[PDB]
């Protein structure tokens, strides 16, 4: 079933804040923003968690792209291997999600990697979800493309364990 980080860390608030510092050239900026939004919404759908975008100063979830050493001491590794990473909820680095720009970022294709799926996956980590044993779960330790995506019961009960279900 579902898993969390060792000390079960979580946001002390439902109103979360995100900022996109950098883009990938692989996708249109507008299409990146829609991918990051839609990724936030798979989790917002089933919790009282609300993600609101800001365009300057420290946010909860600082989003960027980078390659190799990108100034956090967790280097990326070129094409494939690490696609991305997120930090468990916390101040500063806590919940910050980074994507390796040595990857080919795509949407709606089996070729390269869906920014939306990896982001959804990564944002799981940023809410305090670890990997899960269900091979169909979004918090699977493996990337898998599907054209038509739905949050598994495993991922819903895990996030609702921390933050409760949809009140709306
Ligand atoms: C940069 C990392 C080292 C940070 C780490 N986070 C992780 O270790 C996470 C959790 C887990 N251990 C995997 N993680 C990774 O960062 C690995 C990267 C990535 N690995 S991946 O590239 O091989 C990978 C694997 C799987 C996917 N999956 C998908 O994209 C995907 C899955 C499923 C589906 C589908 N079809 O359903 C579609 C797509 C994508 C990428 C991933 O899993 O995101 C972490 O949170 N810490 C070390 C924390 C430790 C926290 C703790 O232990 O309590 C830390 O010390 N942070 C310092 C400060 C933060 C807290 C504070 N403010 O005080
Ligand atoms: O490259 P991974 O994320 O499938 O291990
Ligand atoms: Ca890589
Ligand atoms: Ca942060
Ligand atoms: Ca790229
Ligand atoms: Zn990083
Ligand atoms: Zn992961």
């Amino acid at each position: 079933m579902y898993n969390f980080f060792p000390r079960k860390p979580k946001w002390d608030k439902n109103q979360i804040t995100y900022r996109i510092i950098g883009y990938t050239p692989d996708l249109a900026p507008e299409t990146v923003d829609d991918a990051f939004a839609r990724a936030f919404q798979v989790w917002s759908d089933v919790t009282p968690l609300r993600f609101s975008r800001i365009y300057d100063g420290e946010a909860d979830i600082m989003i960027n792209f980078g390659r190799w050493e990108h100034g956090d001491g967790y280097p990326f590794d070129g094409k494939d291997g690490l696609l991305a990473h997120a930090f468990a909820p916390g101040t500063g680095v806590g919940g910050d999600s980074h994507f390796d720009d040595d990857e080919l970022w795509t949407l709606g294709k089996g070729v390269g990697y869906s920014l939306f799926l990896v982001a959804a996956h990564a944002f799981g980590h940023a809410m305090g979800l670890e990997h899960s044993q269900d091979p169909g779960a979004l918090m699977a330790p493996i990337y898998t493309y599907t054209k038509n995506f739905r949050l598994s019961q495993d991922d819903i009960k895990g996030i609702q364990e921390l933050y409760g279900a949809s009140p709306d």
